[PDB]
């Protein structure tokens, strides 16, 4: 919960993303984005949807691995 460690996994979960949909980094969700979910911490769908820059498109498609990312460093 360590904003280090949270951040690192959402870069991490980033870089899976991008393997997975040949998109950039930009396109999956961009460094703004990534900073607020590292500082907000959502862990719900209602959570996500308040994070700026995240969007309905990317809670569809990637929203429960974010929060799965932001659970695996919280919890351990």
């Amino acid at each position: 919960s360590h904003n280090a460690d949270l951040s690192e996994a959402l870069r991490e979960l980033r870089r899976e993303l991008m393997k997975e949909t040949g998109y950039s980094a930009f396109v999956v969700f961009t460094n703004a984005t990534l900073e607020a979910l590292a500082a907000r911490q959502p862990r719900t769908l209602a959570e996500l949807a308040e994070v700026p820059g995240l969007g309905e498109k990317r809670i569809e498609a990637y929203g429960e691995r974010i929060l799965d990312a932001i659970n695996t460093v919280l919890d351990g």
